[PDB]
C-alpha cells in the first residue's frame, strides 16, 4: 500500500481553502486557523469512535462478561489522552495575535453561526444535558451516563437479602455517630458539638430517597439513588480485587468530566480573546468522592460468606 | 459561510478508511493509527506552510527591511510550538499497545510532507516536490547570506573580528602570567593543563582555514563571515539592533533541539511497534565559547550608530 | 563546592514532616501532599525572584536604556514559562484520590485557615485589587501595573505636537465612517441596506468610544478599567506600530503581561477544581485594558501613515 | 496548624544561598539555578517515597493479598506521572541562555545528585555512602518483580502448563506455515516468504531455549530468570482475564517508568551538553516479551469450568 492512499491525504491534504485568499487578498494566518479546527475535529471523530465503541459494550451486555473491564477502562484512558492533547492544542492558537486575526475575521461571516456537529455529538453521547438526523440519534440513543448508571444498578453486594451494604452503612453511621456524641459530651466542647450536628446531618441526608429524587428533579443530580449505592459500595470496597478495575473506570469517568471542562474553560477563553469579551455528567461520582465516612465504620467483609469480591463473573 | 463547508470536513472527515475493515475483520485500533497520521500530516503541511514563508520573506529580500523581523521571529516561535505539541502527540500512539497492533499489522512506507520539511530546513509529481525541495534556497543558506551581511563585521568600521581578536590574544596573556606566578601546586599543576585547553580552544575561532577543512568535513554548516555575523549578533545582543535577530538565532536553535527530540520519540515509537543532524550547529557551538564579557569590544554610541539604528 | 551544601538540602530534604505521622498513624498519601505545596512556594520564589528583578528595572529608571528591553521580555517569559509548569503539577495531585484524602484530612484543622504568604505577594506585585510587614510593603509599593502604565505614558509618537497618534487617529476614523455611511447609504433600499446600518450604528459607536476620556474615568472607577487615558493610548500606538523597530520588543512585552494574566487566571481555575474536588464543592485580570485594545475593529488602511524622512523615532532607540 | 508551620517554609523558603552574591557578584540566573534543582530533589524525595512504599509490599509479603494490587499500580503510575513532569521541567533550564550562565559558571568549580544515584539503584540499574550502600545491597524493584513472576499462576507443569501448551501450539502452528508456504508456487513472493518465515521460525522457537536464556542473562542481555519471563508472557496473553488485569496494569507502569527515566536521561545529556559545551532498561524482558509476533489462535485455550484460577482472586 501507498502511505498517501493508505491515509487518503488526497482528501486530508487537499481541505485547505484560504477565505482570504478566495475573497479576496491572502492573509497568512488563516491557514494556522484552518489546520488548528481541523486538526481538533479529527480528534473529536477519534473521541467518539472510542466513546461509541465503549457505549456499545455496556448496551450490547458485554460489560457483563468481566473479561472486558480492561477494554473499557483503556479506551475511558485513552479519551483522556487525547483531551489532554486537545487542552494543550490551544497553545498554537496563542501563537495567532488577536490584532492577525481581525485581518482575516472579515471573510468569517457572523461567529455565533458556527457550530461544531461532532462536539455536539460527543457532548450529547457523554450524557451532557442529514446532520439534524445525526444529531437526533445522540439526543434519543442511551448516553454513557444511562449505561454507566444500568451497571451501577447490578453492583455485587447491593442486595439486602444478601450482604445489603447500604442497610449495614446506615446501621453502622448511627451507631458509630452515638459513640461520637457520647465521646464529645464526656469553649472546646461547645464548639465539637456544632461540627458533630453538621457532620450528623451531612452524613444521614445520605439515606434520604425522597431527597435524592429531589435533587435529581432540580437536575442537581443523574445518577438514580440505586445506581448512586453501586457506585459508593465500588469506592469503599476499591481494594477488593473485583472493583479494582470498576474503580479506575468511575475514576476515568471522572477525569474525562474534568478535562472536558477544563477544554471548555480554554475555549471560552479563546473565543473571548478572538472576538472580544453544571457540565459535570458525573456530578454523582464527584459527591460521593466528598464523604467524610472514618473506613473503621464500613462494614467488614468475611472471606468465607462473601465469595463475590474476589470472585469474577462472565 | 457553513462551519463544515469552510473546514471542508467533507474532505477530512471521509478519509478515514480502515485497512482492516475492508481486507477483512475490522480492528479497533487502526482508526487510532490512521487519525493520529492524519493530525501528524496536517502539522507537518502547517509548518511547511510557515517554513516557506520565512524563507520567502528571506529569499524575496523583505527581510533587509527590518520592520519584518517580528514576523520572522513570530513564525519561528509557532513552528517550535508546533513541533512541542507533535512531540506530545506520541503519547496518543502509547495509548496502543504493541499486542493490539499486531492484531491490524498483517493488514499493512515514508512522509513526503516530513521528507520536505527536513530538505526546506537543510537538513543534509510527488518526486518534482522533492526536487524542488532539494534543489531550491534552504532556511539556513538563507540565514547564512542574512548572517553575512551582519553590521559591525567591515574591518574599515566596526571591526569586530580584529578588536575581538587582539582582545583574546591579550586577555589570555595576562590569563598565562596569572596562572605562573601561582605557587607550585596540584592546583597550579592543573590550571596550565586547563589553560592551554581553554586557549587553544579560543584562537581556534580566528583559523579560517581550519573552518573551511571542517565545513569539508561536514563538521560545519555555516560560512566564516555568517559565523562571525551569529557571534556579533550574540556578544551585542542587549543592543537595540540585535534584539530580535538574537531571539532569531534561539528560535533556530530551538527548532534543531525539538526536530531532534521529535526524531528520538520516533525511533522508540518505531523501535516499541515493530520490534549531528543538527542544520544549526554552529549556533549551538557559538553558545559554547567561553569569553569573559569583559574582554567583549565596547561600543562608542556617538561614533557605532549601527547598533541603535534600524534599516529599511 | 559540595551538591548538597550547595544547594542548602540538609534545610530541603529535612522538612518533610507529617502530621498523620506526627498525631497519630502514618498515612502514606500526605507525604505526596507536603512535597507538592513545597514545590509549588518553591516556584512561587522563583517567580517573586523574577517580578521584583523586572519591576527594579523600571521603578529604578533602566528601563529608559532600551538596551535592557531583551531583559525584561526574556524575563517576562520565564515567568509565564514557569506558570505553565505550575498549570501541569495539578496532574499529580490529581493522582490522590479524594477517599486517600479523606484518611489524613482529619490532621489539618479548618482548611479556611490555610492561606500562601508568597502567593498573596505574587498577586499584589503584579497589581491584582513579621511575614504581615512583608504583605503591607507588597500592598504599599509600586505594582507591575502602575510601573508599566507610567513607561506607557511616554511612549514616543504620543505627544500632540510632534506625532500627535491619537488626533491622526480620531481623524482617520472619523473619516473613515462618514465613507462608510455615505458608502452604505447609497445602496438600494433592501434587506442588505437595511442590516447594514445597524452594523454601522454599532461600530461607529464602539469605535467613538475609544476617544471618550469622559468614559474611560467612569470605567476606571467602576473597576472596569486599570490602565489611566494615556497609557491607554501609549499601548495602542505600540500595537498598531508594532512592526516598527522602535515598539517590536516591546509589543513582546505587551504580549508576556497579557499571558501572565492568561496563565494566572488558568492556574486560578486548576486550584478552585482541585479545591472542589478534595473539599467537596475577566475580574483577575490586571492587564485588561491589553486585551481590550486587542479587539478594536479598525481597518489596517484607516492607520496613521509614517514618513521615514521625518519620524525617525520609528527606528532610532534611545539610551 | 499554621500552613508555612505545616510545610516547614522556615526550612524550604530559606535555602537559598547564591553563590555568585556570596563569592563577590550576585548573577540574577543563578536563583534559577537553584531553585530548579531543589525542585528536582523534592521530586526526587518523592519518587523514593513511593517507590520505597512499593517494594516494602513486595518484600513484606502484602503483594500475595491481592487487594494491594491497586495501591502497586496506583503507586508505579504516579511515579510515571512526576516523571513525566520532570521531563517538563527541563523548559525552566532552556529559559537560561549558556551566555547568561558563563557569568555565574566560575562560582561552581562534578556535583552528582545522591538521591538519583539511589533511585537507580532502587529500580535495579545495574553517612550518606552507607544510604548508598543499602540502596545497592537490598532488593531492587526488579528483583522483587521477578520473584512475584515466578509465582505467576498457570505455570505449573501439573497443572495449567502454560509452557508446554504453548510450546506445542507454536510448534504445529509453523508447521502449518511451512507447508503453506512450500505449497505457494516458485515465485519472487514465495522466494521472499521462506526467508521471513525462517528468521521468524528462530525467533519463536529461542523463547522456549532456556539454555540460550541463561547464558543471555549472564552477558548482561536479560535481567529476569526464565521462569519470571514465562509469568510475564502469561499475564500478557490472558491480561483479558480478571486476575490478570490489574497485573498487566503493573507491567505497562514497569515499561511506562523505564521509557520515561531514557526520555529524562535523554533531556538531562542534552541539558549538560548545552550548558557545558536498552542499556539502562531495567524491565529489557517486558518489553521483548511485548515484540513477540505469536497469532491470538496459537495461544492456548481456557476452559472456565476447570481453570477457576483466571477469576479467583487470593489472599
Ligand atoms: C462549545 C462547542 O463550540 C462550538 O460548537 C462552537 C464553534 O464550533 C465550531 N465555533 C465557534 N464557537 C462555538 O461555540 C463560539 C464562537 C467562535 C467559533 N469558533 C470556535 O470557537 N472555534 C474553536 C476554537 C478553539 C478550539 C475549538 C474550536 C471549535 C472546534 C469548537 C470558530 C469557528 C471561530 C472563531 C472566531 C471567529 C469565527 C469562528
Ligand atoms: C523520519 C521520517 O519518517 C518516515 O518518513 C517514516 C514513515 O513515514 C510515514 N513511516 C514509518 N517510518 C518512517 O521512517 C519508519 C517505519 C514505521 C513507519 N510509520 C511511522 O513511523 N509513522 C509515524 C509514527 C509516529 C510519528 C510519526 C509517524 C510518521 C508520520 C513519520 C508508520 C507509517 C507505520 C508504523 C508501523 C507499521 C507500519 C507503518
Ligand atoms: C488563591 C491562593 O490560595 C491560597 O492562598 C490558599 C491556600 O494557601 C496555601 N490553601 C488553601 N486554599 C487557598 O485558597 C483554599 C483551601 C485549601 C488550601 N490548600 C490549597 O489550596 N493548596 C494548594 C493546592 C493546589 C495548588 C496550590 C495550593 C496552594 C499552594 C495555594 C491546601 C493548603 C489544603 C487543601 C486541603 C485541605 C487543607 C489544606
Ligand atoms: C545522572 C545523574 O546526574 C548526576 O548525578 C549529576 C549531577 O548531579 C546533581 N550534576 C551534574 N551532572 C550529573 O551527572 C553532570 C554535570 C552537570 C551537573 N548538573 C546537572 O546535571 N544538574 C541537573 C540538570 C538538569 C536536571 C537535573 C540535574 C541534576 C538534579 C541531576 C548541575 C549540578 C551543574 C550544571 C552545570 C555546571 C555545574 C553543575
Ligand atoms: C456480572 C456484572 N458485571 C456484575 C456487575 C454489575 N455492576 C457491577 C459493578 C462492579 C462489579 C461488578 C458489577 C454485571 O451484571 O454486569
Ligand atoms: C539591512 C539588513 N537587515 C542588515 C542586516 C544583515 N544581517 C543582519 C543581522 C542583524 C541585524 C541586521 C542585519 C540587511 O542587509 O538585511
Ligand atoms: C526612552 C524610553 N524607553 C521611551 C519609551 C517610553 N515608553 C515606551 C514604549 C515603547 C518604546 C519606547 C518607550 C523611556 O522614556 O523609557
Ligand atoms: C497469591 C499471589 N498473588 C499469586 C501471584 C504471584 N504472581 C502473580 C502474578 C499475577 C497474578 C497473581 C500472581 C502470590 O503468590 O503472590
Amino acid at each position: 500500500l501507498i502511505y498517501g492512499n493508505y491515509l487518503h491525504l488526497e482528501k486530508v491534504l487537499n481541505a485547505q481553502e484560504l477565505q482570504s485568499e478566495t475573497k479576496g487578498n491572502k492573509i497568512h494566518d488563516e491557514h494556522l486557523f484552518i489546520i488548528t479546527h481541523q486538526a481538533y475535529e479529527l480528534w473529536f471523530k477519534q473521541i467518539l469512535w472510542e466513546l461509541d465503541s465503549v457505549r456499545e459494550i455496556f448496551q450490547n451486555g458485554h460489560v457483563r462478561d468481566e473479561r472486558n473491564m480492561l477494554k473499557v477502562v483503556s479506551r475511558m484512558h485513552r479519551v483522556s489522552v487525547i483531551l489532554k492533547l486537545l487542552v494543550q492544542q490551544f497553545s498554537i492558537l496563542e501563537t495567532m495575535t488577536a490584532l492577525d486575526f481581525n485581518d482575516f475575521r472579515e471573510y468569517l461571516s457572523p461567529a455565533s453561526g458556527f457550530q461544531s456537529l461532532q462536539f455536539r455529538l460527543l457532548e450529547n453521547k457523554i450524557g451532557v444535558l442529514e446532520e439534524n438526523e445525526l444529531l437526533l440519534k445522540s439526543e434519543q440513543e442511551k448516553t454513557l451516563l444511562e449505561l454507566v448508571e444500568a451497571w451501577l444498578e447490578r453492583t455485587p453486594g447491593l442486595e439486602p437479602h444478601g450482604f445489603n451494604f447500604w442497610g449495614k452503612l446506615e446501621k453502622n453511621i448511627t451507631r458509630g455517630l452515638e459513640e461520637e456524641f457520647i465521646r464529645i459530651q464526656a469553649e472546646e466542647k461547645e464548639e465539637q458539638v456544632a461540627e458533630f450536628q453538621k457532620q450528623k446531618e451531612v452524613l444521614l441526608s445520605l439515606f434520604d430517597e425522597k431527597r435524592h429524587e429531589h435533587l435529581l428533579s432540580k437536575g442537581e443530580r443523574r445518577l438514580s439513588y440505586r445506581a448512586l449505592q453501586g457506585a459508593l459500595m465500588i469506592y469503599f470496597y476499591r481494594e477488593e480485587p473485583r472493583f479494582q478495575v470498576p474503580f479506575q473506570l468511575l475514576t476515568s469517568l471522572m477525569d474525562i468530566d474534568s478535562l472536558m471542562t477544563k477544554w471548555r474553560y480554554n475555549h471560552v477563553c479563546m473565543v473571548h480573546r478572538m472576538l472580544g469579551s453544571r457540565y459535570k455528567v458525573f456530578v454523582d461520582l464527584f459527591n460521593l468522592s466528598t464523604y467524610l465516612i472514618p473506613r473503621h465504620w464500613i462494614p467488614k467483609m468475611n472471606p468465607t460468606i462473601h465469595k463475590f469480591l474476589y470472585t469474577a463473573e462472565y
